[PDB]
C-alpha cells in the first residue's frame, strides 16, 4: 500500500543483513560494506571492486573517522546515490 | 533482484510523484508535502496531520529556509525516518540504553 514505507524498511533490514556479520554487529567494515556493494548497489561501484575503490569509498562514508560506517553514514551515502538518480531523472543534466 | 537498488527508485520517484504538481518541479510546497506524507508516509505523522504540525515539520526539513523541501532536503528526512525504524528492527530498543 507505500511504496515509499516499504522501501525504508529495505533500506534498514539490507544494513543489518550485512552490519551483523562482523565485529560490531551496527556498523559495517571494509569487508562487510565491500559485500553489501557488490550484492546489494552493483550499479553503484559498477566495475570498481578493487581495493583502492574501496578504500576510497571507506574514507568517504567513514565521517566520524572510527573506520567503520554506522547507520547515519550509511543513510548519508544512500542519500548521496538518491540525489545523483535525482540528477538524470529527466534524462539530461 | 536488487531490493535496495528499487528502493532507491521508488525514493527518487516518488518525490518528483508530488514535487512536479505545483510550481517548482523539483521541491515540494506546502501543500505537496502534505499530499506525500499523507499518502506515502501515513505513519509518520499518523494522526497529526492539522496545520500545526504540517507547519512544524516544513520548519524542521526546510533548512535553507526557501519555505520548501528540495530533494536535499528531502533525502534528509527519510534518512531520518529510518533511524528511527533502526531503532525498533528488532521489535524492542534493542539499542537502549
Ligand atoms: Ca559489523
Ligand atoms: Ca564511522
Ligand atoms: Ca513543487
Ligand atoms: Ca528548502
Amino acid at each position: 500500500a507505500c511504496p515509499l514505507e516499504k522501501a525504508l524498511d529495505v533500506m534498514v533490514s539490507t544494513f543489518h543483513k550485512y552490519s551483523g556479520k562482523e565485529g560490531d554487529k551496527f556498523k559495517l567494515n571494509k569487508s562487510e560494506l565491500k559485500e553489501l556493494l557488490t550484492r546489494e548497489l552493483p550499479s553503484f561501484l559498477g566495475k570498481r571492486t578493487d581495493e583502492a575503490a574501496f578504500q576510497k569509498l571507506m574514507s568517504n562514508l567513514d565521517s566520524n573517522r572510527d573506520n567503520e560506517v554506522d547507520f547515519q553514514e550509511y543513510c548519508v551515502f544512500l542519500s548521496c546515490i538518491a540525489m545523483m538518480c535525482n540528477e538524470f531523472f529527466e534524462g539530461f543534466p
